């Protein structure tokens, strides 16, 4: 099998059990086996993870290692029939706890907003379209850093083919040209953080009482969601959403061109995040 040698590849050799040191498990679920862990030489604190489809891991490494991104979360180092990648640690946890524990006001959303802008501006500009962008997918800092992970369905594109039409992505989350398999770009992700905003603002996404399939119908015949309780945002805000969720793909903002919308201005410091995150961790306890 050739793509298996493609990955033995590009993972370093070395062993694992003598760079770092004191490893402690955080995480076993959909995925494989989450732990943390500390550097010998410089004592900095990293998250090591632990058939089915090997490829998605392939790009996964490949895509990380050429897309560093202060917003982005670092891919550090490979082991490896479970492999062993080592990557940058954010004990503030994921944006999910605080998005269903909490109430974020507009301050704190927008600042989360603009990181993960500045993310996806950077991926958009190097041709990488996300395609899962989420809560799930945003971790935080113990400092109120925001940065993105899970570049496993991500696609990268280029001048001769830019557009996919496949359905990848988390179904709550799609934009409706990725539902119905049209020609799509990076405007996607665009879609899919005004999802998140939406998860910022009432706790879930639309539609999220439905089953996935549902879902995926819903999205294919509203186009552009409803609020619960519009007149509870400025209008401001209300505009910033309106172009992160427009159905023509055309109207839609880009990242580069919705980092200079006047929500972001509102935007409180990432220190403001730390009070969500001590609730986030207080109320999942
Ligand atoms: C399983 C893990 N849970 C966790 N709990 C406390 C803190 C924490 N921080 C981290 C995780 C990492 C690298 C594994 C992505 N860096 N920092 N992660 C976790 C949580 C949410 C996630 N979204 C997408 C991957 C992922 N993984």
């Amino acid at each position: 099998e050739e793509i298996l040698e493609k990955l033995r590849s590009i993972v370093s050799v070395g062993d694992p059990k003598k760079k770092y040191t004191r490893f402690e498990k955080i995480g076993q679920g959909a995925s494989g086996t989450v732990y943390t862990a500390m550097d010998v030489a410089t004592g900095q604190e990293v998250a090591i993870k632990q058939q089915p489809k090997k490829e998605l891991i392939i790009n996964e490494i490949l895509v990380m290692r050429e897309n560093k991104n202060p917003n982005i979360v670092n891919y550090l180092d490979s082991y490896l029939d479970e492999l062993w990648v080592v990557m940058e640690y954010l004990a503030g946890g994921s944006l999910t706890d605080v998005v269903t524990e909490t109430c974020m006001d507009e301050g704190q959303i927008a600042a989360v907003c603009r990181e993960c802008l500045q993310a996806l501006e950077f991926l958009h500009s190097n041709q990488v379209i996300h395609r899962n962008i989420k809560s799930d997918n945003i971790l935080l800092g113990m400092d109120g850093s925001v940065k993105l992970t899970d570049f496993g369905f991500c696609a990268q594109i280029t001048p001769e083919q830019s557009k996919r039409s496949t359905m990848v992505g988390t179904p709550y989350w799609m934009a409706p040209e990725v539902v119905t398999r049209k020609a799509y770009g990076p405007k996607v992700d665009i879609w899919s953080l005004g999802i998140m905003a939406i998860e910022m603002i009432e706790g879930e996404p639309p539609y999220l009482n439905e089953n996935p399939l549902r879902a995926l119908y819903l999205i294919a015949t509203n186009g552009t969601p409803e609020l619960q309780n519009p007149e509870k945002l400025s209008a401001i805000f209300r505009d910033f959403l309106n172009r992160c969720l427009e159905m023509d793909v055309e109207k839609r903002g880009s990242a580069k061109e919705l980092l200079q919308h006047q929500f972001l201005k509102i935007a409180k410091p990432l220190s403001s995040l730390t009070p969500l995150i001590a609730a986030a961790k207080e109320a999942t306890k």
